[PDB]
């Protein structure tokens, strides 16, 4: 999946299989070599220091030093770390019989598309989803979601020039309840960085929608950087839960790695691709098998 860091990380431990017994002094090497691994694919610093004292506690924990096979040990202590950064066990979404959640994040991150991905998600799952096209400024963004929901099969209500919070709230709860629509998802606007305003009016947005979910996509291929403007989001609407897209496009996995340290929200979603099919629930311990290889 990530292919720089699972290249160097499959390596780094290919280079101790059959040869032994190892030292202190090999062992050290080994774990020097994985924390470059991780400093290179963009492994938030303190994520990748803890990372490598969790893989050194518990392969000693485990006689790593004793082993005539030291990387088989270690192998399987990397695969504990990463499954553990990527956030232990999956923590989906619960849904209940009406949902509304908002899609939030910079332009460029993948809201619109993830938006039309969870409908046909849902959809398939015997929900009845309605998507709500709420970025009035992104050029054609309305017919863009307008567009995507024809390809999904999936309603799309769009908000009007200049509509206030309070009148979306009315059109939306009317349109799910006549038309008996269960989920409903909000691609809001969002600009190249972070907007104050912008801000302020998506703030206001949720406290007048009230979502059960705000979901914050992710561009994974900017890496850390990806996870700077998550406290401001937090701060200021209440995130739930991520989404990590453009997986599929990302060599180095830095952003997923470090999203449970940086931000402290559980990650919901991958995109791993521009289709509509293009989503995976997330599952930590696939992807740190994919990433050691598996699949
Ligand atoms: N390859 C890939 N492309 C994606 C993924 N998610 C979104 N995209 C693409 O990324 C670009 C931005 O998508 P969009 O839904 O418009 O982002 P937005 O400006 O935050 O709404 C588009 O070219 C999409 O086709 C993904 O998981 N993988
Ligand atoms: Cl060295
Ligand atoms: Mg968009
Ligand atoms: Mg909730």
């Amino acid at each position: 999946m990530f292919q720089q860091l699972s290249a160097r990380l499959q390596e780094a431990i290919g280079r101790l299989r059959g040869r032994g017994r190892i030292t202190e002094e090999d062992l050290k090497a080994t774990l020097r070599e994985i924390r470059r691994a991780l400093m290179d694919a963009d492994v938030n610093l303190e994520v990748a220091r803890d990372f490598v004292e969790r893989v050194r506690e518990e392969a000693l924990g485990k006689q790593v030093l004793e082993s005539l096979t030291p990387a088989e040990v270690i192998l399987a202590t990397v695969y504990e770390a990463l499954k553990e950064a990527l956030g232990g066990e999956a923590r989906l979404p619960v849904l209940k019989d009406r949902n509304l959640w908002f899609l939030v994040g910079l332009q460029g991150s993948g809201k619109t598309t993830t938006a039309a991905k969870l409908a046909l998600y849902y959809k398939g799952k015997g929900r009845r989803p309605l998507l709500v096209a709420a970025d009035t400024q992104r050029p054609a963004a309305r017919e863009q979601l307008r567009l995507l929901g024809e390809k999904v099969g999936v309603p799309v209500l769009e908000v009007m020039d200049g509509e206030s919070p309070e009148s979306i709230r009315r059109r939306v709860e009317e349109k799910a309840r006549l038309e008996a629509r269960d989920l409903i998802l909000v691609d809001t606007a969002g600009r190249l960085q972070i907007d104050e305003p912008l801000m302020g009016e998506l703030a206001r947005l949720k406290e007048v929608l009230g979502p059960d979910e705000v979901l914050l996509v992710l561009d994974a291929m900017t890496g850390q950087e990806a996870l700077s403007v998550a406290r401001a989001f937090d701060e200021k609407v209440g995130v739930t839960g991520l989404v990590l897209t453009k997986l599929d496009g990302d060599a180095r996995g830095g952003a997923a790695l470090s999203a449970r340290h940086v931000t402290g929200k559980p990650i919901y979603f991958a995109g791993v691709s521009e289709k509509p099919e293009g989503l995976e629930p997330f599952y930590p311990e696939r992807l740190a098998g994919r990433i050691l290889g598996m699949g």
